[PDB]
């Protein structure tokens, strides 16, 4: 169980070795002053998939993450983050997470973990 | 800001090209390991980043980096301090330090496209 | 013609709209103190493909780039970087550049440009 | 100075615990196809100061590096990479490297190594 993911209404859809798919919906409480999905909401979603995918290999903590924003989203938008393992080392691992909504690539997340 | 209120974040300081936001790690901000969720610390840093950049005019985030140095438990008071590192016509870059009790918890680097 | 690419012995293997492949070989002058390819060389290779691919869309300048290192390479290693377009906006574009050697992902590069 | 630094004509101006400064000049063979300093040359400069600074703490390997470009440079420009330690832990370290030329912040480099 992940308290923050549930607080944000994010749901784990699928889990597997080095991979995970998390889904959610942009709600009124996830917006910024401009009426669009807060950058922190989209990151949390992708970061959640990243955390889940990396821990399927054992305990791991976030080291460095990059988030590239491409499309703004309004409330009501359905979103999915799919994390895929691009590198797995004895001490670190890196994952690419695509944030997608209605077939559109909303953002691209890249993250590396430190394997405890 | 709906999301900021949702996370219980508060704006402490706002000036030209800078912003300071504070919050506290609550039970609902923890991850599967019982520590502050990376998404919560980023959201905090991202908030200061958005506020600081917007003192220069409307802008949209392009690329952001977050480096985590220390984990935090529930109850920890945390703060995000944003400073402008570069300002141009169409872009701006900010450094945001996430600190808790004098310790650097994480480092955020973000660039925006100025509208 | 790209002077730095030439200085480093990098060759353009392919160039098409929003895409590029650049290849080279790790030489003695590309090594760090440990005897492996300097992070700057690998980055320069990835960056070159990134620059070429992004400019097929029109003059563009780099804004932010990320480089994640997975495997070290020694002199004599053949390496190639494939740049692919992940997002194309009117004012910006983002590319993924896989750096490989013998079918293995040596490094991953992500870069965004400002479209003039 | 490792082989790549020598090839690029880079000089070490300062080296102390957790910090380093590397200087170089943009030569004709350091230019991109646009006639300005190649993004890979500026990064190699930053990456060199980064590598020197991190290894003052002992052997370390680069994991993730970010490079943000702010201003273009022409041939003849004197440039410096000034690296400072922002975090130091048992198994990792992160450094901020400012790339400056003639009093201007040309680029910002952020990088994290894994300490061996
Ligand atoms: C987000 C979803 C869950 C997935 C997991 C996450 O991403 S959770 C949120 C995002 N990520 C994080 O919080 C990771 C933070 N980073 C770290 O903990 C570390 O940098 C690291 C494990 C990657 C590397 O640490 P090292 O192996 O080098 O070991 P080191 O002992 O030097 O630890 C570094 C610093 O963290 C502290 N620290 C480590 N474990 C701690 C703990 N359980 N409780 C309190 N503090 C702790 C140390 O005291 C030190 O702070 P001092 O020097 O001040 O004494
Ligand atoms: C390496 C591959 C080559 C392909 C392109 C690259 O990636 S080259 C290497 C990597 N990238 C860079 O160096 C990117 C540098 N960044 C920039 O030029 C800029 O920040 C930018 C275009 C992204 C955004 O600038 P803005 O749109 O905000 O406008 P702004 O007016 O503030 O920028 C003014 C500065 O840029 C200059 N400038 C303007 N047009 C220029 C041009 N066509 N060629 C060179 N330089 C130019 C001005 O002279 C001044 O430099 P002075 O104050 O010196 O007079
Ligand atoms: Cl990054």
């Amino acid at each position: 169980r992940d308290p923050f993911m549930e607080a944000l209404g994010l749901k784990v859809l699928h889990l597997a070795p080095g991979e995970a798919v998390v889904a959610g919906e942009v709600r009124a409480d996830h917006l910024n002053l401009h009426g669009t999905a807060h950058g922190g909401f989209l990151y949390a979603l992708a970061d959640s998939a990243f955390a889940l995918a990396s821990n399927t290999r054992g305990p791991a903590v976030a080291l460095s993450c990059r988030m590239d924003y491409f499309r703004p989203l309004g409330a009501g938008a359905r979103v999915e983050a799919r994390a895929v393992e691009v590198n797995l080392s004895r001490r670190t691992a890196t994952y690419r997470v695509e944030v997608v909504s209605e077939g559109k690539l909303v953002a691209l997340f890249t993250g590396t973990v430190f394997r405890l």
